[PDB]
């Protein structure tokens, strides 16, 4: 598996996603770092 | 989150994967 | 990204889908 | 489809990324709001 077509794959998700989820996403992102 | 969006990105996952990998997500769709 | 994860990763997302959109993601590892 | 399952597949996802793709994700995220 390839970065990019893992990131396109999260985008297509998020894009969806109401504000909870994307602020629970972000949160575990900042963890990530 | 809508059924579009999802099987939308599971094909992109998908075509990134090996034969290995394929066979094992077929499985457990058999599974569902 | 491991081919583990995509996998798991991938099983979550169709635990949620219904019948159709099943069909439609076998039908496109057949494709691969 | 729910929110919680999709949510749980993008922190599969996300936990295997370089920053560079973390980066992007966060960026995307920032547009969705």
């Amino acid at each position: 598996p390839t970065e990019t077509g893992v990131v396109q794959a999260v985008k297509v998700l998020l894009s969806e996603l109401s504000v909870e989820g994307l602020d629970e996403v972000r949160r575990f992102i900042d963890a990530l770092q």
